[PDB]
C-alpha cells in the first residue's frame, strides 16, 4: 500500500529529500527502500547525518554497513552503478524514482529507470523535452496518473511561479523579466577550472556568476497563459544556500505596491497557504535557512513605477525548500496512484 | 597653479583615489598636499601600500614618518581630527577637499571644510539636500565654477546612469527598476551588530543583504528628465569589491535585444567612450577588478520582451572605477577653476 | 535570592550569554534584569532574535519598546550609555556586570561598574593587569568571594587550559607552543582598514591573518605552575565562528599517541567532564557549532615524536562555548556570593 | 636543442605553470608544444586568460581553435583523452610530460606517457611509491638524468623543506611537528559531496577542514637525514589560494628566537636566494599572491622556549610559487637531459 521509493543520485537535493521524508515520515504515503549513487553507504550515512548546512541530524540515529543504510532501524538498501539500465528496481518493486542526478534529465536518461523496473520517475530538475512540468501550489492538480516521468521544475521557478500566478490573476501579466540572486551550487567550480558554461568554470566563492535560471522558460509551462511572456537570468553569488528572485513585471491593471503586497498577502493565507509566505520583517539570507514556503514576499522590498511597471523580491530555500516540494509532489502522486 | 587638494576620510575610497592620482599625476592639475584621517601616517601609508584588493603598491615608495605620508618623494601632510571645523586648511592653502569620511555628506557637514579654510569639497557620495550633483560622461559639463560644495553620486549611480542617458535618448525611458548586486563594503557589519540599517548590520560575508542604492535617487539627478521614473535596490553579497546592476526599463520605441547593445557600443565608442565599456565576453566579477570604465555593459545578458521591456546589465569596479570618476571630475573643476 | 545581572555590551558576546542564560533559565540563581548597549532596545532585539549563526530564537517570544527587551515575558531594562560611570546600577540594584564591550578590561576601566553601584564585574576577556582570572573546569574552584572584578579569560584559554592541565598532570609539561587557526571576531575589519594591530586591520573575510592570542599569556595565569613555559599566535580565517587550537608540547614522560589520548579521554568522563569532549569521529568547524564543551579533542589527529614531542588539536565553539563557560562562571560566583 | 613539453591536466597547477613558462620564455630551454586536457582548446584558452587568481593574461594575445591554443603566436597543439596510452607523443616528438591531473601519480600511471612515446615525466605533486623526488634548493641537484619519471613534491613540502634544511645544518632538528593552514584546492567539494576523504568532502569554503598534508612524509624524502622525524597535518581554510605553514621542532643545539631569525636571512640571502624570502613585515595572506619564493619566513612569528622548541611560520604561494618551482625543476632537468 505504501509507494516504495528510490532516489538515485544521493547529493544536496536527495539528501535533502531524505531528511525531508525522515521529519515527515509519520504522515507518508512513501517509504525509502533503495539509493543508487556514485557513493558507498558508510560515506553516504556520514554525509546524511553530518550537514554543513542542515547541521547534524538529530531526529533519530545514522548508521551504515556494505549494504545498507539504516535511519532509524529503517533500512535503506544502497547500490552504485551509473547507468540506471542496470539498476534493481524490479528486483526491489521500485514504485518511484527521485531522479536527482542532475544526468538524467530527458525522457530518453530518465527512461533508463523504467526500463531497470521503476514504474515513474519525478526528475528533481527541468526537463529536456516534453516531459510533464509541475510547480506544487500552481498546476500539480493537473497531474495525471498515467504519466510515467515528471518534473518537478527547478528551485527558482518553484519560488517564482507561485508569485506570478497570484500577480497574474490580479492584474494581468503582459511580460516578465527576472534576476535570481543565487547561492552557489555544486555545478558551479570550487576554484577555475572547465565546464560547459563558461562563467560556472569560474571560483563560486569567490565570484559574482551571470548564468542561466531554469525558472526562465519553466514558468510558462506551468502557466501555460504567460509562455513565452517571461525571460531572466541568474547571478550566483558566494552563498552556500538561499536565494533571493528579483521579479519586474509589465502589468494590464494599474496598482500600487501597498494592493500588490495585499494581493499576495491574501493569496498567503488562502490559495497558497504553505506555498507563499508573505514577509514584513527587515531579514537577510541567512534567516530563511530551512523555511519550508517555496516563496516568502519580502514586502518592504516591493515597488511600482506608472501603476503598470511591478517589482516582486521573494526569498527561498533552494535546497531544503525545493526537496520539501519534491516531498508534495511525490505524495500527491502516490496519493493519486492509480 | 596647481589645485591643492586634501583628502578627508583615508578609507577605501580615500586611498583609492590617492592610488589612481598617483599613477595619472604627470597629466594632473591636482596635487594631494595633506590628508585627515582617524589613524596615523605610519598606519595609513602601510594600508595605501599593502592593500587587499588593489595588491601591493608598485610604481613608487611609500614611508612615513610622525607627520606625513611620502609617495615617490613627494609629501603628503597628515593630521588627524574628527571635526572638520578644526582642520589647518587655510594653514595648508587647501584648495579642494576630497570628502571621503562618509559623514559629512550634507550641505551643513560639508561646509565645515569651508569653514575650516577650504575653497571647494567633493562628496564622494550623494549628498542630502540640495547639493549640486554630477556624474562624468552624464551632466559634469553642467558644473558651474561657483558652487562651493559638489557630489560625485554613488558608484551604483556612475555606472547606472550612462546607461540610462543613452537608452533614454535611443528609445525613451518611461518608467525603470534597478537591483544591484553588489560588493559589502564597510558599512556593513563583519559579524551581526547594532547598526542603523537592520539588514546591513547582519555578517556581510554570511548573507544576501537587501538594502538602499543610492542610484534609485541620483540617477534622476544627473538626469532631469527622468526624475521620479525610476527605483530600485541594493542585494549586497559576500565579495569584496566589483558590482553589477540589472535595469528594467519600459520604453516608448519597441526594439529588441540587438539594437540595445548595438545603441550602447555605438556610444561607448563615441560619446561615451572611456565612461561606457561594451563587453560580448563570459566574464565573471573578478575580472572586471581595476577597471576604469564607470559601466561595463554585459551584452550576453540583454533581453528585451514585447518590444517595450528591456533588461540591460552593466559591471562596475565599486572602489576602482568610481575614485577614477572622483579623480576625473576633480580634474574637472580644476580646469575651469574660475 | 536571584543574582542580579546587567549585560554591558550587548554584542556577539553579550547576545550569545543571554541566549545561553534564557535557555538553562530554570535552574539559575541569575536574573539579567538590565543591558547597557551603544544601541536601542528595538535593534538590540531585533538582532538577539535573528542571529546569522545559532538561527532564529524560538523558544520564547524576542520583543522590544523604548525602555525595554522582553523575553517570554521577562522585561530587561535598556540604557545606552558608553562611559559606565553614569549607568543606572544602584537604582536597578545590579548585583553583577558581564562586561562584554571589550574596552573596559583594567581595573581602572572595570571598576567604573562599582562607582555606578553594581557590587561585581565579570570581564568577558583576559583582564588588563592584576585581575583574578577564572577558567571553569581548570581553577574556577579556587574563586574568592571578596574578589570585585574577575576575568574569564579568552576562548582560546578556555579551550586550551583544560587539555593542558590534563597533559601536564599525566605527562609532565616542560615547554608548549600553541597556533590558533581562529574564526574571525568582531576586532577585525570587514575590509582594509586603520587598525592598531596591522593585519587585523586587513579584509577579515579574504585573508589568513596572523596576530596574537590571548591563551598564550592566559593559561599561565589559570595553571600557574606553567608560567613562562607556553607561547603561541593566533591565525584568523574566513569563517565567521567556530575556532581549533594547534598544541605542540614537550613533556618530561615519554608516552606515544594512543596514551595521549586514553588520558584525555578519561579526563573528559571523570574530573573534566562537560569541560573537554573526546571525539574520534572526522568532523569539520561546521559541525562544531553550538557545541558546549570548552575543548573538543580531534582524537584522530593527536601525534606523539620521539616520546616527548606530543601533538594535540582541539574544537572550540568561541562564540557560544565561551559564553557557557562565562554563565558558568557567573553561576559560580552566584552561588559562593559576598 | 629545446626540451619538447607537454602539460597533461591543464588544471590550476597546469594553467599557472603554463604562465611561468609564458613569462620566463625568453631563457628558457623548454618548449611547451602540447596541451592533453579533459577539456577542448576553446574552454582552456578561456581559462588561461581569465584566472580568479592571477588576473588576465595581457603579456600577449590567447586565443584558440579546434586544435590549438595561441599565446603570443605560439601554438600550442591540444587532444583531449583521459588515458594517456592514447596520447600522440610520438607523433609531437613529446620529450617531458608536466603529470598535472593528479590521478597518475604511480609509476604505472606517469609510465602510459613514456609508452605513449613521451621520454620523461614530471609529476606536480608527491609520487605514489618509488618515485625519485626533488625540492629545488633542497636536493635538485643530486638530480640523476637517467630517471625518467621525477616528482616535485607539494606546494607544503617545498615551503617547509627548504627552511627545515636551514634549521636542520643550523641546530640539528630531532622531531618536528607541521600544520599547514592552507588554502583550499580543487580536491575539496564546494558543497558536501562524497569523496574518499570524509573531511574534504565538506563544503570547502565555510569550514576549517583537517586532512594530511604531503610534506608530513616528503621533506624526510629529500632530506633523508630526517625520514621518520616529521609529522603533521592540514588545516583546510576558506580562502581559495596562499598558505602558511607552522613548524615547531625539537632542536639538538639550544637557541632564541633571533638567532633562529639571523640563521634564516643568511640563508635566505646566500644559499637560499630565491628559495627563502625572509620578512619582517606585518602583512597577510593576500599580500603573498605571486610570491616567487618557495618559503617566506614571518620572522615577527619566530619563537622559542627552553632552548630547543622552535617555531617558524613560513608563507607560500601554493599555486604560483609551487609552478615556478615545477619550471625550475623542469629547466635544471632539460639543462642536464639524458
Ligand atoms: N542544489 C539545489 O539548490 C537544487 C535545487 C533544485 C534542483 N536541483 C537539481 O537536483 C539535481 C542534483 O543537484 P544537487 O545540487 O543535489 O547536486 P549534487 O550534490 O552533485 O548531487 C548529485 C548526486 O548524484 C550523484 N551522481 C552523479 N551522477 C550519477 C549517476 N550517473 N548515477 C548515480 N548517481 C550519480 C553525484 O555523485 P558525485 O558527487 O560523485 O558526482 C551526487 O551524489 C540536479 O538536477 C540539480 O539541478 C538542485
Ligand atoms: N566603498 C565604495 O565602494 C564606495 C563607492 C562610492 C562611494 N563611497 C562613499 O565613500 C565614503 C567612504 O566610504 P569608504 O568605503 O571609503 O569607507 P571607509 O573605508 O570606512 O573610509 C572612511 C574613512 O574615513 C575615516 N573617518 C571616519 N570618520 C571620520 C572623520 N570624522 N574625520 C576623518 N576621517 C574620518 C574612517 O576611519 P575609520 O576606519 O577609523 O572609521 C575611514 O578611514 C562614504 O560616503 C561611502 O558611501 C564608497
Ligand atoms: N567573539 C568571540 O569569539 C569572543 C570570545 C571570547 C571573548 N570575547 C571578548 O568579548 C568582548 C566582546 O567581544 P564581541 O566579539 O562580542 O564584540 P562585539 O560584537 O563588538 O560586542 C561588543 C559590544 O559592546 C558594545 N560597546 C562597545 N563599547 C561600549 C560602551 N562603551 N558601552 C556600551 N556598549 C559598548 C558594542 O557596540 P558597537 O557594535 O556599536 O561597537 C557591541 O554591542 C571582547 O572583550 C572580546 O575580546 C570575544
Ligand atoms: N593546487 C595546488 O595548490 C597544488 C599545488 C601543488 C601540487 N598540486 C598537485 O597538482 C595536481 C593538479 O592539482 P590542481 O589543483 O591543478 O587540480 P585541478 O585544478 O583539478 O587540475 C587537474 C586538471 O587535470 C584534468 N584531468 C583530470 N584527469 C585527467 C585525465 N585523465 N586526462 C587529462 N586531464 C585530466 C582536470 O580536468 P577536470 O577539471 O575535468 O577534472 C583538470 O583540468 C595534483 O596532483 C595536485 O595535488 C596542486
Ligand atoms: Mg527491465
Ligand atoms: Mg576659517
Amino acid at each position: 500500500s505504501m509507494v516504495r521509493v528510490a532516489i538515485n543520485g544521493f547529493g544536496r537535493i536527495g539528501r535533502n529529500f531524505m531528511r525531508c521524508w525522515l521529519q515527515r515520515k509519520a504522515n507518508s504515503k512513501l517509504e525509502i527502500v533503495g539509493i543508487n549513487d556514485t557513493s558507498d553507504p558508510r560515506t553516504n550515512a556520514h554525509l546524511l547525518k553530518y550537514d554543513s548546512m542542515l547541521g547534524i541530524f538529530q531526529d533519530a540515529e545514522i548508521t551504515a554497513d556494505d549494504d545498507c543504510i539504516y535511519a532509524g532501524g529503517h533500512a535503506v538498501k544502497c547500490v552504485s552503478d551509473r547507468n540506471p539500465e542496470n539498476l534493481p528496481w524490479s528486483a526491489w518493486g521500485i514504485d518511484l524514482v527521485i531522479e536527482a542526478t542532475g544526468v538524467f534529465t530527458s525522457r530518453e536518461g530518465a527512461s533508463k529507470h523504467l526500463s531497470a523496473g521503476a514504474k515513474k520517475v519525478l526528475i528533481t530538475a527541468p526537463g529536456k523535452g516534453n516531459i510533464p512540468t509541475y510547480v506544487v501550489g500552481v498546476n500539480h492538480h493537473t497531474y495525471d496518473p498515467s504519466e510515467d516521468i515528471v518534473s518537478n521544475a527547478s528551485c527558482t521557478t518553484n519560488c517564482l511561479a507561485p508569485i506570478v500566478k497570484v500577480l497574474h490573476e490580479a492584474f494581468g501579466i503582459q511580460q516578465g523579466m527576472m534576476t535570481t540572486t543565487h547561492s552557489y551550487t555544486g555545478d558551479q567550480r570550487l576554484l577555475d577550472a572547465s565546464h560547459r558554461d563558461l562563467r560556472r568554470a569560474r571560483a563560486a566563492a569567490m565570484n559574482i556568476v551571470p548564468t542561466s535560471t531554469g525558472a526562465a522558460k519553466a514558468v510558462g509551462l506551468v502557466i501555460p497563459e504567460l509562455q513565452g511572456k517571461l525571460n531572466g537570468i541568474a547571478l550566483r553569488v558566494p552563498t552556500p544556500n538561499v536565494s533571493v528572485v528579483d521579479f519586474v513585471a509589465q502589468v494590464e491593471k494599474p496598482t500600487i505596491a501597498e494592493q500588490v503586497n495585499q494581493v499576495i498577502k491574501e493569496a498567503s493565507e488562502t490559495t497558497m497557504k504553505g506555498i507563499i509566505h508573505y514577509s514584513e520583517l527587515e531579514l537577510v539570507s541567512s534567516d530563511y535557512r530551512g523555511h519550508n514556503a517555496s516563496s516568502i514576499l519580502d514586502a518592504s522590498l516591493t515597488m511600482v513605477l506608472g501603476g503598470n511597471l511591478v517589482k516582486v523580491v521573494a526569498w527561498y530555500d533552494n535546497e531544503w525548500g525545493y526537496s520539501q516540494r519534491v516531498l508534495d509532489l511525490a505524495e500527491h502522486m502516490a496519493a493519486h496512484w492509480a
